[PDB]
RNA sequence: ACGAAUCUCUUUGCCUUUUGGCUUAGAUCAAGUGUAGUAUCUGUUCUUUUCAUGUAACAACUAAUGACCUCAGAGGCUC
């Protein structure tokens, strides 16, 4: 049991997004360079604007999905426990935090 | 009882609005009246300071506005 370290958590997050990129290519397949300017020193990479848009969309979708999966957790945990005496929400979140200690 | 994806749900992981010093626990757990000072309101006294009927005849007012012309705003004329 126990917790998962950050180097093991990062690999599992990297393994998970590779399966999201695998099925994204499978759902697409189901439906149907390097230039180095010598004067400036800058390196320009030419890439597809669709794959850059799909990168920007999927990060926003994962940002909203974790935002909504946490918002429902806020609305559920506020309306679970009311037995022990509280005063405000920061007291409830602290007295619940004492319960996970024991 | 192994779905390639979405939603809903359960359990672990994450705690994600999840107690921000000090010292003699920092110190104490007590009725009315009397006096002094400031402020407000009322009363009295003293002083100072703010003005000047009717009729007839004559004169002024209802300076400003509009327009035209000359000179480089003023001058003249009419309404």
């Amino acid at each position: 049991r126990g917790g998962i370290s950050y180097d093991q958590l990062a690999k599992l997050s990297y393994e998970k997004t590779l399966r999201n990129l695998a099925t994204q290519t499978q759902n697409s397949s189901k439906q149907d360079k390097v230039q180095k300017d010598t004067k400036t020193g800058k390196i320009t990479i030419a890439d597809d604007d669709k794959l850059v848009n799909k990168l920007a969309v999927s990060l926003q979708s994962e940002s909203k999905k974790r935002y909504e999966a946490r918002k429902r957790q806020m609305q559920n945990a506020k309306t679970l426990y009311g037995v022990e005496s509280f005063i405000n929400d920061k007291n409830k979140q602290f007295n619940e935090k004492l319960s996970r200690e024991s």
